[PDB]
């Protein structure tokens, strides 16, 4: 299953208005599949544990999370993408904190990438773009076990 503090994650990047009252009801109906990626392959794991993306589905909206690096520090990252392929909705951050997620919300993804330039001497602003365009190309390349 998904914890409660995940759920709150997973619905925050997709955009999901809710109650912390009804957050375990909702999430219960959030399907997930967990991937391990060996050269731009992502394959079904049963499990979170060694995953290098992690697919949810809401109300027919996407997330990924997949992990990172952030000034040095082990984390997480999550992103909201509309299932067209066309926008990203909310990003946030487990186990790091960085005022990049205000930037990387409701841009337009222009063939699996980005449309953003980022300061090429942030370290953290390039981790963020890297990290969301592998989520992307991975939730794009697994789509057909979902909504296409
Ligand atoms: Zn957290």
């Amino acid at each position: 299953k998904i914890d409660e503090h995940t759920i709150g994650h997973v619905f925050h990047a997709m955009g999901v208005v809710h109650s912390k009252k009804d957050r375990k009801s909702l999430g219960k109906n959030i399907k997930v599949f967990y991937f391990s990626e060996e050269d731009g392959h992502f394959q079904t794991i049963p499990s979170k544990e060694n995953a290098k993306l992690i697919v949810y589905f809401y109300d027919n909206v996407y997330a990924g999370e997949a992990p990172i690096s952030i000034s040095g520090k082990e984390a997480f990252i999550f992103v909201g993408i509309t299932p067209d392929f066309k926008k990203i909705i909310n990003s946030n951050l487990h186990g790091a904190k960085s005022d990049l997620i205000g930037t990387f919300k409701d841009l337009n993804i222009k063939n699996s990438k980005l449309e953003i330039t980022v300061d090429e001497n942030n370290s953290d602003a390039k981790t963020f773009l890297e990290s969301v365009n592998y989520i992307i190309d991975g939730v794009e390349k697994i789509s057909p076990m979902l909504t296409n």
